[PDB]
DNA sequence: GGTTACAGGGGTTACGGT
């Protein structure tokens, strides 16, 4: 089970003789594209059919996962082709391991995204820790590997690792530019308007990139802190109305796998966008006064009052 | 080398106090 943790924690890793990257490290955000080959688990999944414009290629798209991942994000996105036929993989049920061979990663909405090269291969495993026993079905041969003896190995811990399996807290010093992040804060200020919510919220943690508080501007029923110590946050859709008329100045929240993204003129915001498709996963929920989570943030609001 | 498929998806100036 660990050896397959150290593997993948170093960044890359190999089985057969071909070499594998983690979901996570791929991630990043490579401004030149290349050429990757993956090994993880199918979190999410679209059937096979013809696009209808341009080539109007067959495809299928796919969010593949791995433990450097957290259990809450789906993972990677890829969108798989097929210009000569209908030779994509057939999928069954989320948790069937997918190794595809010959993948490229390339950059869009500031999101890392899987797309497969025209002589793209894969291969797929069942769901096995499922009760049902057709997990997998038949393949099509064009694009299939017959895959050697230590992949499978790989196969069944994962589905394993990720059936037991189904966050990580920052401080908000320590949130960066376009990432998923988890944290707790108190809120100074709101602000309904029709199109959305805004919160303005803090754990007393600076943040070079958020915006500079002014003690001297005039008519401010901002009473603090100074600084750059609070980040903006917008709720948008489900977000919106579920704090609107609920969460108020001086509440202590928890928000969970938020998206930060730099607004137009430069700070550090977060966004909620609205998640129909169950996806995402975010919450932001209410936090008693009194909980031992919330005593680190009380503490340092002592060392601005 | 990256349309199709994505989606989603969008809002003044750190107040305004709706």
């Amino acid at each position: 089970s660990l050896q397959l943790n150290e593997l993948l924690n170093a960044g890359e890793y190999k089985i057969g003789e071909l070499t594998f990257q983690s979901i996570r490290s791929s991630q990043e955000l490579q401004k030149k594209n290349t050429i990757v080959n993956l090994f993880g688990i199918v979190k999410d999944f679209t059937p096979s059919r013809q696009s209808l414009h341009g080539t109007k290629d067959w495809v299928t798209t796919v969010y593949l996962w791995d433990p450097t991942c957290d259990t809450s994000s789906i993972g990677l996105q890829i969108h798989l082709f097929s210009k000569q036929g209908n030779d994509l993989p057939v999928i069954k049920q989320v948790g069937q391991p997918l190794l595809l061979h010959q993948i490229t990663l390339r950059s869009y909405r500031d999101r890392t995204q899987g797309l497969s090269k025209d002589q793209f291969r894969y291969a797929l495993w069942p769901d096995f820790s499922s009760n049902s026993k057709d997990t997998l079905c038949p393949q099509p041969m064009p694009r299939l590997m017959k895959t050697g003896d230590k992949e499978e190995q790989f196969a069944l811990l994962l589905n394993k690792i990720w059936d037991e399996q189904t966050v990580s807290f920052s401080l908000l010093s320590q949130i960066t530019p376009h990432q998923r992040c988890s944290f707790y804060a108190q809120v100074i200020k709101t602000w309904y308007s029709d199109k959305n919510f805004t919160l303005y919220v803090t754990d007393y943690t600076e943040n070079e990139l958020f915006f500079p508080m002014s003690p001297y501007t005039s008519s401010s029923r901002w009473r603090g802190p100074f600084g750059r110590f609070s980040i903006r946050c917008i709720l948008w859709d489900e977000h919106d109305f579920y704090c609107r008329n609920y969460i108020k100045e001086g509440d202590y929240v928890v928000m969970k796998n938020v998206r930060t993204k730099i607004d137009h003129l430069g700070y550090l915001e977060c966004i909620l966008h609205g998640d129909s498709a169950k996806r995402y996963n975010m919450s932001i929920e209410k936090v008693d006064s009194e909980e031992p989570e919330l005593n680190e943030i009380k503490s340092r609001k002592r060392l601005y009052v």
